[PDB]
């Protein structure tokens, strides 16, 4: 027999609820701006998919960014588009603000709001106790906000959340990975970066939900209090799920690919080996005590499970006494 299905434990039929064009974005039609309303201004940052500038919208004098795609199916284009446009003036997401054709590469720039950014390998080493339960917070409502829309991001990491740190702003990045949650459909494994990638993605566990974000902010969460970038330092995705397993232990690893009837790759025989659950304690140290709690304990234990359907929701999550405080502030 093969693995056994699954379905998310919230927000499971928000699309079947929704006419097909919301989440149909193979039949999207763009709606295309004026790229001479832009003037680059100069580059911001380069990766595979694309190339990030400043620019400066010579019909208003704002300032924007401007995402230029490399080439990508334009199904892909439409995907990320669409997923932009439904998401658009939610908490915390980034707000696309235009649509144009460049004329050099011919290919499809993203006009998106100008958002300050202080890079996460400067601000992660200043940041206190108190500004990682509120950043993490704010995380929290853009992720219960996409999920409750029905979609799952699928590459929250620090590089895909944008922090302007000097007016406690920020905003989720980058939704080409993006995708919308439909019951029973089989999703592609090969996304999100590697010390980021949950249980269900190392394993070939193709029926994935919403939860699949929640370890990847666990894994944020615990290199945060930790001060251990990147928590687990895979060499490989094979190498990467002995890493998690060295933490929490082979036993509900073995449980998990037991309940779902998982085919394990035989690749991972000789090396996962037999490994018990640690206890947080060990990545604890006069450097890092500060930012440690019971409290922020007692949450990452319940973000990083592998049984995916055991993790906490978005809205669970932000109910967590390492929240209390946040919470009490912005009322
Ligand atoms: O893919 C996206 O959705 C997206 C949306 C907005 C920005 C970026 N990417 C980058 N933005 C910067 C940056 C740095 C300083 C000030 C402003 N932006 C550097 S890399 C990506």
């Amino acid at each position: 027999s093969g693995p056994v299905p699954s379905r998310a434990r919230v927000y499971t039929d928000v699309n079947t609820h929704r006419p097909r064009e919301y989440w149909d974005y193979e039949s999207h039609v763009v709606e295309w701006g004026n790229q001479d309303d832009y003037q680059l201004v100069r580059k911001l940052g380069r990766g595979k998919y694309s190339e990030v500038f400043e620019a400066i919208n010579i019909t208003n004098n704002e300032k924007v960014v401007v995402k230029i795609l490399k080439p990508v199916k334009k199904k892909k284009i439409k995907r990320e588009i669409k997923i932009l446009e439904n998401l658009r003036g939610g908490p915390n997401i980034i707000t696309l603000a235009d649509i144009v054709k460049d004329p050099v590469s011919r290919t499809p720039a993203l006009v998106f709001e100008h958002v300050n950014n202080t890079d996460f390998k400067q601000l992660y080493q200043t940041l206190t106790d108190y500004d990682i339960r509120f950043y993490m917070y704010e995380i929290l409502k853009a992720l219960d906000y996409c999920h409750s829309m029905g979609i799952m991001h699928r590459d929250v990491k620090p590089h895909n959340v944008m922090i302007d740190h000097e007016h406690r702003k920020l905003r989720l990045i980058d939704w080409g990975l993006a995708e919308f949650y439909h019951p029973g459909q089989e999703y592609n494994v090969r996304v999100a970066s590697r010390y980021f990638k949950g249980p269900e993605l190392l394993v070939d566990y193709q029926m994935y939900d919403y939860s699949l974000d929640m370890w990847s902010l666990g894994c944020m969460l615990a290199s945060m209090i930790f001060r251990k970038e990147p928590f687990f330092h895979g060499h490989d995705n094979y190498d990467q799920l002995v890493r998690i397993a060295k933490v929490l232990g082979t036993e509900d690893l073995y449980d998990y690919i037991d309940k779902y009837n998982i085919e394990l790759d035989p690749r991972f025989n000789d090396i996962l080996g037999r490994h018990s659950r640690k206890r947080w304690e060990r990545f604890v140290h006069s450097e890092n005590q500060h930012l440690v709690s019971p409290e922020a304990l007692d949450f990452l234990d319940k973000l990083l499970r592998y049984d995916h359907q055991s993790r906490l929701t978005a809205r669970e999550a932000m109910e967590h006494p390492y929240f209390y405080t946040v919470v009490k502030d912005q009322a």
